[PDB]
């Protein structure tokens, strides 16, 4: 079944808008077809209404149950200065069941807060294309940009993921938890003066088996095994 | 320090050639500055010795402490349908430690034998300027392509990554085998006839939490888990 998004509601019928008009179209959608329609924290199955240019109204037939991720996971993370690799990170964290972002600025990490401001725009509609590619009916929110000299850890565990320091191992982590804050740092890494602050904090230092990777591998890396375990 | 690839040894000496001369020049290396450089599963420090029009000599000072995947792990990656998607893959696959990349056809996968091995030219650069930049000395083989039809549970683990079948948690597969095979299926995923006859070969139907995720996403997601565990 085919999955779209929406934001608008009309009595009994769920409305599609602009790039969900076009991606309804694509999908050359039957007459009597039944898909699913994100709205509001669930999806819905629906038929189709309405078939305008600017439009598609959907009928609800049947609301289903939300499946929620096992884990509350927050992301913190500083923003790669090659901005397109965040539209990957954003996706993939989505795709994971990651519940909030948080795009950090830190001493190696892109610096320009107006600029990080505008491309979250184009990032919450990434997380809504890949809410409905994975049926994730839960949104990831995408917070205003913090400095990681800022973080303060709150969750059940906190974790800073350092290829710089000889951290614990993942398995060494609560896998316990319901709550965790991850940490990940932009192509340069950390500074060995940011993370030791970090550390002091309380984030436990992370250090994935056996090599260096890039940001975004890192960052499913550690979500999939907290997500998992 | 930035390290470099060569596969040609003059006595002490390790010799760039071909485009990795034109990868030395573009890291602006200093007057005397050391940099690493992998040659036959081992890592050199070295300092310049000659640079000449085509190719650099290398003077080796001393040897990098290097490590080798804790697993072995072959990967039998369904083509994806957009051919752009391998690259990322087999880049990451090399950053997390995978062993063997073995490019596979299935029912919904890439179809064209003769593009496969046209892109894996493609796929060997990639996995060595993914050598280079995660520090890891050997290299992942990439093989001839193969049909799903034809493949047979050789480690000790065999893995089948399913999101349409209600298969086992990854904690839950034998984390104790030196030896893993894991299948992954393209975009489309995998058929219900095609997955039955791979489960029913001796291959072990492994469903990650919670959503659906994208192919590429899955493959990190996998082999991180079992490269930590
Ligand atoms: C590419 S890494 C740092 C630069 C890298 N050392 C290099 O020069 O190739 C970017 C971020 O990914 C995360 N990371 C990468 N590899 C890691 C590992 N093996 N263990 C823990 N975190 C890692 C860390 O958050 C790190 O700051
Ligand atoms: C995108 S998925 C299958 C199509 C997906 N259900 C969709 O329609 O969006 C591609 C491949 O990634 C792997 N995969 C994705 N999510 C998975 C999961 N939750 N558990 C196990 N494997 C998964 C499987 O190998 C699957 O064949």
């Amino acid at each position: 079944m085919h999955v779209f998004y929406s934001e608008e509601r009309r009595g009994n019928l769920l409305i599609l808008r602009e790039g969900e008009v076009k991606h309804f179209r694509v999908r050359r959608i039957e007459k009597d077809e039944e898909f699913g329609v994100i709205h509001e924290g669930k999806i819905y199955v629906c038929k189709v209404r309405r078939e305008d240019k600017r439009e598609i109204s959907c009928e609800i037939v049947e609301e289903l149950e939300t499946k929620l991720p096992p884990k509350d996971i927050t992301l913190y993370q500083s923003v790669t200065v090659d901005l397109k690799t965040m539209d990957t990170i954003v996706r993939q964290a989505t795709e994971l069941g990651v519940l909030t972002f948080v795009p950090i600025i830190s001493e190696r990490s892109f610096q320009k807060e107006e600029a990080i401001l505008k491309k979250t725009e184009k990032w919450k509609r990434i997380v809504i294309e890949a809410m409905k590619q994975s049926r994730r009916p839960i949104p990831m929110e995408i917070k205003k940009p913090v400095r990681l000299s800022d973080l303060i850890p709150e969750s059940e565990e906190n974790i800073i993921l350092d290829n710089f320091y000889e951290g614990v191992k993942p398995k060494d982590v609560n896998l316990e938890a319901k709550t965790y804050s991850v940490v990940v740092g932009p192509e340069g890494g950390f500074s060995k003066r940011e993370s030791q602050i970090l550390r002091e904090k309380g984030f436990k230092s992370v250090l994935l088996e056996p090599y260096t990777l890039r940001t975004e591998t890192a960052v499913v890396s550690i979500v999939s095994i907290l997500m998992n375990f």
